[PDB]
C-alpha cells in the first residue's frame, strides 16, 4: 500500500511547525505517530519542553505540544515506501506550504524530521520562515544519535524564554 500522511496537528498559536517526511505504516495503522513507540520524538521534545510527552496518552501529549506552541505534520501526503530493492519514496503527493503564513503566523522555525523532509528545506526558506533539518526521531537513527538530541533541546527550550 501507499503510505498516507496525517491531518495537521496544529493550534492557532504555534511557533514551531515540525514537518516529518512520510509517516511510517506502523504509525498509519494506529493513525498516530506514537503508534510505533520507536519514534523517540516524544522524549527529544519532552526533555526540551520539560514535560514528559511519553507517559501522556496520545491526545494529552498533543495538548502539551499545542501549549508549548508546537504543531506536527509531514511533507509527503502520500509516498510509496514498500518492500523493494530501492524502497525510495516514489509517489510525489506533497502538502501545500504556501498556506503556512495563514495556518501558522506565529511560525518562526520549520523543523524537518528526517533527510527526505529536509530536502524540501530550500522550498520553505522562500516563505520567510527559518528552517532546521532535524534528523529522524525514529529508532533507526536513535541507536546512533545520542548527543545529537542536544540540538533538539536548543530548539524547544526557547518556547518559554
Amino acid at each position: 500500500m501507499i503510505k498516507r500522511g496525517f491531518p495537521a496537528v496544529l493550534d492557532e498559536n504555534t511557533e514551531i511547525l515540525i514537518l516529518g517526511s512520510l509517516p511510517s505504516d506502523e504509525s498509519i495503522r494506529k493513525q498516530q505517530y506514537y503508534g510505533n513507540p520507536g519514534n523517540d520524538f516524544w522524549r527529544l521534545v519532552g526533555h526540551a519542553i520539560g514535560e514528559n510527552l511519553q507517559d501522556m496518552a496520545y491526545e494529552k501529549k498533543l495538548k502539551t505540544l499545542k501549549h508549548n506552541r508546537i504543531g506536527l505534520w509531514d511533507v509527503f501526503k502520500a509516498g510509496s515506501r514498500e518492500g523493494s530493492q530501492d524502497s525510495k519514496i516514489g509517489d510525489e503527493e506533497i502538502n501545500d506550504f504556501s498556506g503556512l503564513k495563514e495556518m501558522v503566523p506565529k511560525l518562526r522555525l520549520i523543523c524537518f524530521n528526517g533527510r527526505k523532509a529536509g530536502e524540501y528545506e530550500p522550498l520553505l526558506r522562500g516563505m520567510g520562515y527559518e528552517t532546521k533539518v532535524l534528523p529522524s526521531s525514529s529508532g533507526a537513527n536513535r541507536r546512533f544519535s545520542k548527543n545529537r538530541e542536544s540540538e533538539w533541546e536548543a530548539v524547544f527550550r526557547h518556547l518559554e524564554h
